[PDB]
């Protein structure tokens, strides 16, 4: 079966050439469109084409599987569902191009009934590599830049929960309310920013780049944001924090600054995990339901496989603010 | 191929029966024995027979994956030493019976290079089904029951890991040591209380099974543990926990049943985890070498895989004490 790599020998360019062209990026000169355009033509590609077994693939490295606790509850959702439909599932990770590569090629080969994709980043390629190849997916969190009607995913409603935890700092009176956001490859990272921004603005407060910091989901990138915060606005009064690891970041930065929280600086996280209930103070986080997430994912997908679902279907489910002390 | 299930269908007898035929157990009637031979003899049945992917079988509920600190350091290493030799792995799960089936019927079909086994209990059904399909396996963790010489493993040398921890409560001047020991179907809940007796012997004291209480690794079945233990043996003055998990829980209840701990109760753990660095008091455990256990599993498997190794190898890593406040 012809692959990308097929055409990209032919036209002379490489993957990155082949994959804006089969997406209709505008990165592509009007030449190497039409010369990739005839090389699919001869190779006859096509772009967009039992086991008992579904791969989870997380697009990062194994370590965040145990490091951040949104992880678990999707494993234990989707193994739930899988197991009431008698599917199985296997666990494959990789952040890294290579990893990339070798689990694409893999999949190719008829080894598992369908895909469920979480934790991916846009340009991401495993997905053309499955569209290729015509195995099955559903994605957890919305795929950033692609069309929405032409895939089915589960995902949260992240600007809404971005407004939540941005509306509770408002309503207690703060007026210089900063963002550790996430990466804004990642789609809850794009949108809880978003949803802070909607907030400020029906506030009738200022969006304010200067109190706009970004991080990775990970607790060292929360340490490097709130330590900038601090320099560019000394005089910031709140904090939301994009995920509870860079949440409880911010308390330690905050509490070695000398400032108290929430007396000082409030703090809000999202992912209401364990980390925010063990946190000094206990912290403020939205709760996103992440087990029931990963139960409608696995639902979404064997609906696919076993043809019951022949049309794309997108859900997204809704948060709620559980309050502690920090926020 | 023939399978198991044909040679049980055929002699009219279960999978457990033909399992204890082919391990050479006792627990067969001569007359069931011969039944069950004539019909593998009737089948040509044999018992001990690239996709660069390897399967990492946990033989537990996902959700031991995530709570128990052991897991995180094995995926770590399996993962860079495959990375390091060109291989990926993808991540399988499961205690019940049915899972154990679709898994094994899973990895008969060449969807793997090889397995490694990871936590498994006595008498767990998937090396048998990897054996009569020829896919190479290596355990972490010596089999409980299967001669040594016939399989390749990497473990820790938990009878001395178990002996450490003892050793230490001895020489702070204990005398009524107790011991919250893992599962007995495990290979390192066997050992670790090998070596908490041998310690003991050791030193002039008396193995008193009173002093003995058994959880399964999880921190509930250690709160019941040390309760148990809090009642049989009101004047114990140490435990030697198997698990820092099961450690946890037990200094957790001693304090809440008014009792001091080092001063009353001295405390060790075994994994050396952020729960033993995290816990109040700081609890003193043995440290094993997950990381390096986890590469090594990679490393002999690959042997193995490409032919570099044909025979058996076995190897053992060694453990050291970490002191902290609790013993
Ligand atoms: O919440 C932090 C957590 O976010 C993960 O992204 C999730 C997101 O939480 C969820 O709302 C959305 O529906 O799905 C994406 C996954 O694709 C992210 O993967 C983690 O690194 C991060 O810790
Ligand atoms: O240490 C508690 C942890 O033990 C795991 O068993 C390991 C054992 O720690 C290791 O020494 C031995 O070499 O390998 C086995 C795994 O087969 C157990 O799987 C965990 O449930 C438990 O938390």
């Amino acid at each position: 079966r012809p692959t990308l790599e097929m055409v990209a020998a032919l036209a002379g360019v490489g993957r990155g050439t082949v994959s804006r062209v089969i997406n209709g990026s505008d990165q592509v000169s009007p030449a190497t469109r039409e010369a990739v355009k005839r090389a699919i033509k001869e190779l006859g590609y096509v772009p967009n084409r039992r086991t008992d077994t579904v791969a989870l693939v997380v697009s990062e490295n194994n370590q965040k599987l145990f490091a951040e606790p949104f992880y678990a509850g999707i494993v234990l959702g989707v193994g739930v569902a899988l197991s009431e439909r008698g599917f199985q599932f296997v666990l494959a990770t990789g952040r890294s191009g290579i990893e990339h590569e070798r689990l694409g090629g893999y999949l190719a080969g008829q080894h598992v009934d369908g895909v469920l994709l979480l934790s991916l980043h846009r340009d991401d390629p495993l997905p053309q590599m499955l569209d290729e190849a015509g195995v099955p997916y559903v994605y957890g969190g919305r795929p950033l830049g692609v069309p929405e009607e032409q895939v089915s995913y589960v995902d949260i409603d992240n600007i809404g929960g971005g407004r939540q935890a941005t509306q509770r700092l408002i309503e207690t009176g703060h007026r210089r309310i900063a963002t550790i956001a996430g990466p804004q490859d990642m789609v809850a990272g794009v949108e809880r920013l978003q949803g802070y921004r909607e907030a400020l603005l029906a506030a009738g407060m200022e969006y304010d780049e200067t109190l706009v910091s970004y991080g990775d989901f990970t607790y060292d990138s929360g340490v490097a944001a709130m330590r900038e915060l601090l320099d560019r606005a000394p005089d910031v009064d709140a904090v939301f924090a994009a995920s509870d690891l860079m949440g409880l970041a911010a308390l330690r930065v905050l509490r070695a600054s000398g400032r108290r929280v929430p007396e000082d600086v409030a703090v809000v996280g999202y992912d209401d995990s364990t980390v925010a209930e063990h946190a000094e103070p206990p912290m403020t986080s939205v709760n996103q339901p992440t087990e029931l997430m990963g139960r409608e994912m696995a639902r979404l997908l064997v609906d696919r496989i076993t043809g019951e679902t022949t049309e794309p279907v997108r859900l997204v489910l809704e948060t709620h603010l559980m309050v502690r002390e920090s926020g």
